[PDB]
């Protein structure tokens, strides 16, 4: 109880995963009314704590920085429609999450509406994405019939109120299970389903467990609706309970603390577009250690200058950060995503990754051709990632979400001269390649060469025509390995 130490243990600090449509806007928006650009972060009260969300854009906005965004939190909501279940953004967010097995809280959404059988939306969980279950608490009917939700740990009834949800409903709890109140304010039916339902809860899911949880091996999972603002208080509260205060970060070095003093973070995200009133192209950087102040000096490690930074974006609940928050650096060409800064000590964080692009075409001028330089240094930056064939020419620019593809036709007109033209290529994914045996390495190179591909940075990578043509190039190579993920 050290007045900075209190300002670590507080924190809490997380981002929504979820499939597009499914409620991440409705709940974030619930979420601030219980805590009474800006929507990039954003930094509330809730009980003894303070907790930061960061947002994922989804939409048309949806690109690589979305998934490196998970990097930078100790904890994630997963919001599930609770009608539709698993679908493959979830699925695909969870992949990211497993990079460092960050613990997961589950929320079923859309409970005013009719949902899928509540115990094969557990197992659709765990059996597609490899996570225990436990739930916390568990629907009384659903639809027109949702009547609340029961919490199996503290043996009581919390009652939905209709049409609520631009407010904070009074809170209504039924406390016995078996307490005939419950089958007054819900009626006998749906009071014997509870129980006969809670029975196979018992036999077929698992009791919540905290370090389990802490390790990412379960989840617990709540049940409400974001729209009538109904189970998302019970969900915070389990976050605040449960979720971790700002967790220690890995370096090339040593493994950093957030106990420590000395500000000490690394840039995860840079925000595509330039608007405000210049270029800024705000720099988004996770505090993991020590206490950010305005007139501060710090070091960028990748150019070993020091800087001042007299102007910094803070998303308060003043102008001041700590472990856990997050920092927008102004930046007019000096800062690129993964660039750590401390107050001196020269090392590099090891977190912030670059992921195999979903999406690709290749990128080409209406002549003669700077357009390399332009990719290589907008790859070293966040906007995207290139590919240069050892057989050929061409470049392949690999994006994660359309927009990029637009942003880069942009940039290369602006900040260099070039004006820049797609055509459709075959690719489904790459992996970046790497084998200790020199002599296997060099056999497989010779007989893959057409399918082989250097990076902005210079990392061999195999280009795949399909996953099947991956999956035979992994098996006839075994001594090779496939990375999906590199260090950026
Ligand atoms: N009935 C019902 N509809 C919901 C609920 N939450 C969100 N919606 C609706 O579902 C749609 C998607 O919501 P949205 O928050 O934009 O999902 P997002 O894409 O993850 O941000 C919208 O038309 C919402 O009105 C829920 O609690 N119950």
């Amino acid at each position: 109880l050290s007045p900075y130490l209190q300002e670590v243990a507080k924190r809490r600090t997380f981002a929504i995963i979820s499939h597009p449509d499914a409620g991440k806007t409705t709940i974030t928006e619930k979420v601030l009314l219980f805590g009474q650009i800006t929507t990039s972060v954003m930094q509330f009260p809730y009980h003894d704590c303070l907790v930061n969300l960061l947002d994922t854009p989804g939409h048309e906005d949806f690109s690589e920085d979305t998934y490196r965004t998970l990097t930078a939190v100790d904890c994630c909501l997963m919001v599930i429609d609770a009608a539709k279940g698993v679908e493959d953004r979830t699925r695909k967010l969870m992949e990211v999450t497993r990079l460092r097995d960050t613990p997961i809280l589950t929320f079923m959404n859309k409970l005013d509406r009719d949902i899928r059988d509540p115990m094969e939306l557990l197992d659709e969980v765990e059996n597609e994405l490899k996570i225990g279950c436990a739930p916390i608490t568990w629907p009384i009917g659903c639809g027109k019939l949702f009547k609340g939700v029961y919490h199996l740990y503290k043996d009581e009834t919390y009652l939905y109120q209709s049409g609520k949800g631009h407010t904070i409903q009074e809170v209504r709890i039924v406390k016995g299970l078996n307490n005939p109140d419950l089958d007054a304010a819900v009626g006998e039916d749906l009071a014997q389903q509870l129980r006969d339902e809670l029975e196979l809860v018992k036999g077929a899911s698992n009791e919540f467990d905290k370090e389990l949880f802490l390790a990412g091996e379960i989840t617990p999972v709540f049940f409400g609706t974001a729209l009538g603002n109904f189970g998302v208080d019970h969900m915070l509260d389990g976050l605040v309970e449960w979720a971790p205060a700002p967790m220690p970060r890995q370096t090339d070095t040593r493994t950093v603390e957030a106990s420590e003093d000395k500000f000490t973070g690394f840039v995860f995200k840079i925000q595509a577009n330039m608007d405000p009133k210049h270029r800024d192209r705000v720099a988004f950087m996770r505090v993991v250690s020590g206490k950010y102040e305005k007139g501060m000096k710090l070091r960028q490690v990748r150019t070993a200058k020091d800087v001042v930074i007299s102007d910094a974006l803070t998303f308060m609940a003043v102008e001041e950060a700590y472990p856990g928050d997050i920092l927008g650096l102004h930046n007019h060409g000096t800062i690129q995503i993964g660039d750590t800064f401390t107050q001196g000590e020269m090392m590099k964080f090891t977190g912030i990754p670059n992921f195999a692009p979903e999406l690709f075409r290749r990128i080409r001028l209406k002549d003669p051709k700077q357009l390399l330089k332009g990719l290589v240094q907008l790859s070293e930056e966040g906007a995207v990632q290139v590919f240069r064939p050892i057989s050929n020419n061409d470049l392949i620019v690999g994006a994660v979400g359309v927009l990029q593809f637009d942003v880069v036709v942009a940039r290369l007109k602006s900040e260099y001269n070039v004006e820049a033209v797609y055509e459709s290529v075959n690719v489904a994914t790459a992996r970046w390649v790497e084998c200790a045996d020199a002599k296997k390495f060099e056999e497989f190179k010779r007989k893959n060469e057409s399918q082989l591909a250097l990076d902005g940075g210079d990392n061999l990578a195999y280009i795949a025509t399909s996953m099947v043509n991956l999956r035979l190039a992994q098996e006839r190579y075994p001594d090779v390995q496939f990375h999906q993920t590199r260090e950026h």
